[PDB]
């Protein structure tokens, strides 16, 4: 994401799914008022900025990439909010404390293996309070891309093909000029196999808010493949 | 761009299932069709125009939805019974005359069940073109010009141009006390953080400090 | 005991200086590590086994060497790229079908490089628990099970206990060939005359008409 | 030697150090094909017996030990092989042909001084044709008992002292019983004072052929003392 940048906050302002994702994930969140809050895979640090206006006591925001973490710090310089950032590979995490709630938007989907899925479910749950919970948003397993394409919601899927026991879709978010990216699905049952051997006894996934307004107000079967093919999914995990 | 709009009658309705509803100044009927789609019993569409009425009943062909429609003046409208929900979305802001604006309250009153009630989106009476106009919103606001105790106001749709009048929150609240109704609330569209966090810093600066639209509910 | 096999798998491997080398079904990484002593610029072990793979990370810190391990299915591997020698010590014999056998062999070619090779351990085709057991060689062959075109074989070692597969020379050579591979051969372990000089007369007999474990080398 | 026997066969099929000398004996012999074998100090045989299976075309064994003479006779009248013994002493041995190869595992190691050393070495130049040569296998004059026993190799070195210019060491095979034995260590320039002397104009040091696949075998560091302190070295000689 060092040569996307900026252009995915272009991205999180155009594309018709992130009004979705935003409902959905700050559903699954609820009150953040008084908790300690760490953002992974933060990027210029969206979610948790946002988490921090609506109540939070404390976020940290952790990404791998060196730009977005600088876009991060910026927008905080920016605004004034007390947000700390963290330039970190969360699979390989050197420890960073235990907080309330991990909010995990778009990280799980760039695991490159099922080993470093795992390896990122294990620092999540090293990374929590006893009584704190993940809130994930990432690719459904259940996506197909000869279901429907994506892109009239802001990802263009390029591609799909096997890579071990997932699958690796190349996309582009539609911008100006697209930003390309490549991304990981893995299976739905991997995902709880690394969830239980994390130590997280509790999941659930959650169905993207999609609601008799959005339908309302856009042309009909706009969302149709959104709700027949969604490339997306919320996952809320517990201790 | 109605989905403030939509978002904030749809949360004034509340759950409307089972309910009569008569959906007043419909248009083609956008409201009416969708309260019934979120599960109210019967929904009746009244408009003055003989155009948007066969409009209307042309989309519920389309869509196979049971509405009825009838082409009536509200200020002066064969009475229908009384309905759980009238819902008027843009329908008092048309009256030209305080009389006019009474009468129609008197007519919405005279349209619901004791303990229904009336949900209606109307122009803000604080209103100021000189506050900011809407444009980056979707309504441009072309002028203002004092009417009686009121304003007139040109404005387009960003395309279609109309007319509409603003009249004073005292005038609508004596309007709604003389026509039956027990209690009133003005209700801001629903701005949500949501709605912030998704759109440029101050996007909603001017949609909030001088708002062209408010929601209203009144019950008997 | 495993002389003879230590023996063979580096006579196949050759003068390794300087080449990458991924060691599937590496354990707790032996010949990944042993490959890396004897010059390899860079060796990749892979297992199935988590537990394995956190014993070999162990290992290479107790050794101080800098071979990197991964977690994966060779038959359903996320891929690594192009290796100049691949080397599989006790793989193919725990593929459980001729498909999975199959499988494997793609994975195989698909990490060589196009003047890469593979060098191999398994179990001979020609094993016939019948013809004489392998106990005094370090392997006890418990039983001998028919498994559709294949046999299935638990075993142990003399200690611990396992399970394996014998899978048809024809169905090695079918999967080779369908793999990608232009050329193999099948080597006999490297029993050479110091060791029959060494050990008493007729000790290696059974050794050598019933062998229960064959190299294979295999070349795009 | 008439009271170890079929013990030191024990030893040959269970000692460490057995693998290595032999590799390396027969690297330093190479191809035997066809060729005339003189083995001396031959014990039950195993060289000559082994050259002759390799192909050589005539095989002598020579031992000072009755007993070892009969237990040569007897392996080859059992394994039916043409070997001829006789029993002689190597130092002050009756002429018994020209040879192709000498092949002496363990001979020179038994000479009780330097005068029986250079005497042995005149009966070697004497027992070659002008292109053959002479394979040895001797004590290593660089031993030294402080620096490690062998042992765990086979051989149980149990003490060390001066024998004139040399050193004489009293040993035991690590066997059922132990048997005991005595052997010398002649330096490094009484041994090529002697090959000189004797009319070879070439000779060479070997190193055992310990190799990276007995490394890899054996636990880490048991080579440790065989490669800092071995007891053991080849040599081979040529007019
Ligand atoms: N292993 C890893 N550890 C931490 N961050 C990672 C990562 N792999 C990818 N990322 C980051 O994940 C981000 C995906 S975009 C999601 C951005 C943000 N969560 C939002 O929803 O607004 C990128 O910024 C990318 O750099
Ligand atoms: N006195 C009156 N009685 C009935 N309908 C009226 C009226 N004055 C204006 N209208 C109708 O009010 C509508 C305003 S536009 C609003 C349409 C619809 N409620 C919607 O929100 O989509 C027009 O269709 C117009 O014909
Ligand atoms: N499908 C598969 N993919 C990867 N590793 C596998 C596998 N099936 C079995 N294995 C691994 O194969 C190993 C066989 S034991 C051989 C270990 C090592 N090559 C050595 O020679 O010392 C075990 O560690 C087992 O976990
Ligand atoms: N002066 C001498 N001449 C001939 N043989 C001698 C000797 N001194 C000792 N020996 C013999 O040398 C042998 C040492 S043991 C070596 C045995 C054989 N070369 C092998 O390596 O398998 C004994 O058999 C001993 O009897």
């Amino acid at each position: 994401y060092d040569s996307i940048g900026g252009l995915f906050e272009d991205f999180t302002q155009s594309a018709a799914q992130r009004a979705i994702e935003v409902r959905t994930i700050f559903h699954m969140i609820g009150d953040v008022s008084g908790k300690s809050v760490l953002d992974l895979a933060c990027g210029f640090g969206f979610f948790g900025r946002e988490i921090y206006r609506r109540g939070a006591a404390k976020v940290v925001g952790v990404d791998i990439s060196e730009k977005m973490i600088e876009l991060a710090r910026e927008e905080s310089r920016k605004y004034g909010d007390p947000l700390e950032f963290h330039v970190r590979d969360v699979a390989n995490m050197e420890p960073l404390g235990q907080f309330d709630l991990v909010n995990a938007a778009w990280l799980f989907n760039y695991a490159d293996s099922v080993e470093n899925l795992r390896k990122m479910f294990k620092v999540v749950r090293a990374s929590l309070k006893p009584d704190g919970k993940l809130v994930a948003y990432t690719v459904d397993p259940d996506f197909s891309l000869a279901k429907g394409n994506f892109a009239k919601y802001g990802v263009n899927v390029l591609n799909e093909r096997a890579w071990g026991p997932g699958y690796r879709h190349d996309a582009e978010f539609v911008t100006d000029p697209p930003s390309q990216f490549s991304f990981y699905r893995w299976s739905r049952a991997d995902y709880e196999s690394a969830i239980a051997d994390a130590g997280f006894s509790h999941f659930e996934w959650q169905k993207p808010l999609l609601e008799a307004d959005d339908i309302a107000t856009h042309p009909p079967g706009f969302w149709d493949v959104f709700q027949n093919n969604c490339l997306q999914t919320g996952l809320v995990c517990k201790p």
